């Protein structure tokens, strides 16, 4: 109501400087007006502007252009400028959100999880007839649908065509608006508002960046039976980015003199690993890595055109049937922007970002995943074995490049994916052999292992020693008593101990540390024993580690709130690099990065030497098909390559590769 | 089928034992004790020094294990919840074994 009340109030209202700017340039035809000089001049013109959205707004749509027609401001052309609302008093959420504020003008914070792209769009559709001269006005929503009448007014020819000259054209694009995983507790789902954005609002932000809109909640479909006012539309006016301190955390003051009191505290180090996850016992070199992981190191500019990333990716290979789950649990509630996912994450993007198809519109629409809404902060992910055959595929790129680059038609994006990624594959065997290689019973590809820093085996023990008798010890005091489950740091304290570290403390490292990891690359690539020729040569350690050896040690000053990186952070992260290095990436005595390639550089010099022994054997032809399968094994034995085992398990795997086929039992060929 | 109390008649009727488990379960609760907690740490020690490696074949599964433990020590609670002491016993954690 007072819809001709709000005319003269906002004609008196309209700061104007902002409006003089805005005539000064063509493509901006929007006028940010703030809440606060509205409340200001008018509160009740406000309240009335809150319960009657659309006729309050339409009441700002003129009275801006009689402000525009004014004897001191005169432009002639006059183009209706929209009303844009900054602030409102109530910043509501997507969780929150219910049916009360239907029709009603609100103020949602949420993350971008779908995106549409720009399609044109009729507002006021006017329809001609031909063998008559009649015409139509008939007005339309994004969500509803084109109205059609089925015949003239005037005589009803049933030639109702729409013209496209007379017709208002406008910009259309579909987004749909998440809840924050920052904001959003372990054991609660996000819920999803599909809204929209009109000729202004078109290309406003991009999916997985968190914003800010304030819009009137329309709603669409409202069928008697049918369908139950199923859908719902946020006609969004303004729209902006929370990431102004907001989306930060609520670190306070008394308790900023707790966290640096934690700095001058003694085994600060010893006490942060006992913090993180005190319910599981043991398991203190993958709790020292998990926290060398919660916390980073700097991320330096290059001008070469690359950028030198600061995430210590963590992959928890470890037993099916051991806990592996419960680091991941403790650690989601402790770490900042932390999405617990599975591999199987029951969507159709997955855990990086694809195009698929919406039900409310026709068109394609970009779905973000898990590796696209954590950015800026972590992405815990069981089951890392399971993973989709695109999710595959765009692994290398987000764990190097941190982007997430997917092309469909009229879709294009570069979507940042700066998530630290902790996860955890279960091997596709019954248990982990020692006796074999690390990819060799992993279901990830070789290139992918050697993305994350740290892979910790989180093997249960062997026999019944003393580590199973005191870890019998802990369990009956967990279940049965509750006393020494509880942290030395609790676990609010803490999570504002690691936003505190990763926002403010930026360590460098000094020329004690340089030197002692100088020393220590020199002293392994010194080790290498050359004792194998005419065939691939082994590597003790590649240069993609040392890079990971800096981001240990500077994330080992920030554990502690230090500015500068000294020995003693580059000696911890040697000793948990080296501890690295002798339970996975290891031939029989030589260290050697066998996770580059999946396979050992002695295991390369048998089966490129067992094939070179196959193909002399199929030119020269002892049997009827080429080689014979039996005559190419005794020779193998009498050559050094190993007994009968050895050579009839690298057989199969170059048929399953195609490299030597096997024609029938008893014959093997290469190609 | 004759009908004999011997057979039929339990010792405790049996409304009297479906109000003995409503009760049981509001007021008393079993904690664990030190003599207790010994009689598992014998028996977990045995179950797997040598026959941990005689059962599994290097990918079978182990036959006792922690998520084991946490079904053993419920019975320990559990034969001391019919006795309504509040404290289990080596006795008492002997019947879970």
């Amino acid at each position: 109501m007072d819809r001709e009340e709000m005319i003269a109030r906002f004609a008196k209202f309209l700061y104007i400087n902002r409006l003089k700017d805005l005539l000064t340039v063509t493509p901006k035809r929007s006028l940010a007006i703030d809440w606060a000089h509205l409340n200001s001049f008018d509160p009740e013109l406000a309240d009335e502007l809150l319960n009657n959205p659309e006729e309050a707004i339409a009441s700002a749509e003129d009275a801006i252009q009689i402000v525009l027609r004014e004897p001191p401001l005169l432009v002639e052309r006059e183009f209706k400028v929209h009303a844009r609302f900054y602030n409102l008093p109530k910043t509501l959420l997507v969780k929150e959100l219910g049916s009360e504020h239907i029709n009603k003008l609100i103020q949602v914070e949420g993350i971008i999880t779908r995106v549409s792209e720009v399609k044109p769009f009729v507002e006021k559709a006017v329809f001609v007839c031909r063998d008559c001269g009649n015409e139509m006005v008939r007005l339309q929503r994004p969500y509803e649908n084109l109205v059609k009448p089925a015949k003239c007014d005037a005589c009803g020819s049933r030639n109702i065509e729409l013209d496209v000259d007379k017709s208002r054209f406008l910009n259309f694009q579909s987004f749909r608006l998440q809840d924050r995983p920052e904001s959003l507790k372990g054991g609660q789902m996000p819920r999803f508002v599909d809204a929209i954005l009109l000729d202004d609002l078109v290309d406003a932000a991009l999916p997985g960046d968190r914003v800010l809109v304030t819009g009137v909640l329309r709603v669409i479909l409202e069928q008697r039976e049918k369908r139950p006012i199923f859908k719902k539309i946020l006609e969004v006016n303004h729209i902006e980015q929370l990431s102004k301190e907001i989306e930060e955390l609520e670190i306070s003051p008394e308790d900023e003199q707790k966290i640096r009191e934690l700095a001058k505290r003694k085994d600060i180090v010893d006490a942060i690993v006992d913090s993180i996850a005190p319910a599981i016992w043991g398991h203190r070199i993958v709790k020292k890595g998990i926290a060398l992981a919660l916390f980073g190191g700097v991320q330096r500019t290059l001008p070469d055109g690359t950028k030198l990333r600061g995430e210590s990716h963590v992959l928890l290979v470890g037993d099916p049937g051991v806990a592996k789950s419960q680091l991941l649990r403790y650690v989601a509630n402790l770490a900042p922007r932390a999405i617990y996912t599975s591999g199987k994450s029951s969507s159709a993007a997955g855990l990086t970002a694809a195009a698929v198809r919406d039900e409310f519109t026709g068109s394609w629409v970009l779905e973000a995943g898990v590796l696209v809404l954590a950015d800026g902060g972590f992405a815990l992910i069981d089951e890392f074995d399971k993973m989709s055959d695109r999710d595959r595929s765009a692994i290398h790129e987000a764990l190097e490049q941190q982007t997430i680059s997917i092309s469909k038609a009229g879709i294009t994006a570069t979507l940042n994916s700066r998530t630290t990624v902790i996860a955890a594959a279960n091997p596709k065997f019954g248990r982990f052999n020692r006796h074999k290689s690390l990819p060799e019973q992993l279901d990830l590809p070789p290139t992918l292992l050697s993305r994350f820093d740290l892979i910790f085996l989180l093997l249960d023990e062997p026999d019944e020693k003393v580590d199973a008798s005191i870890a019998e010890h802990i369990l009956k005091v967990r279940r049965g008593e509750a006393e020494a489950v509880t942290p030395k740091i609790p676990y609010d304290l803490l999570k504002k101990y690691i936003a505190y570290a990763r926002k403010n403390v930026h360590p460098v490292l000094s020329r004690e540390a340089m030197e002692e990891i100088k020393r220590y690359y020199v002293k392994m690539r010194k080790g290498l024993r050359r004792g194998d020729e005419d065939g691939v040569q082994p590597i003790p350690i590649t240069a993609r580690q040392l890079e990971a050896l800096i981001r240990l040690s500077e994330a080992h000053a920030r554990m502690r709130l230090s500015e500068t990186v000294t020995r003693e952070d580059a000696r911890a992260a040697i000793e948990i690099i080296e501890a690295m290095m002798k339970t996975i990436a290891v031939d029989e005595e030589g260290n050697l990065d066998v996770s580059i390639l999946e396979v050992g550089k002695s295991s390369k010099k048998i089966n490129k030497i067992e094939k070179l022994v196959d193909i002399i054997k199929s030119l020269e032809s002892e049997g009827e098909f080429g080689a014979p399968e039996e005559k190419v094994i005794e020779a193998a034995k009498q050559a050094g390559i190993g007994t009968k085992a050895d050579i009839e398990k690298l057989l199969n795997e170059l048929k399953s590769d195609g490299r030597v086929y096997e024609p029938r039992a008893g014959f093997y060929r290469v190609i």
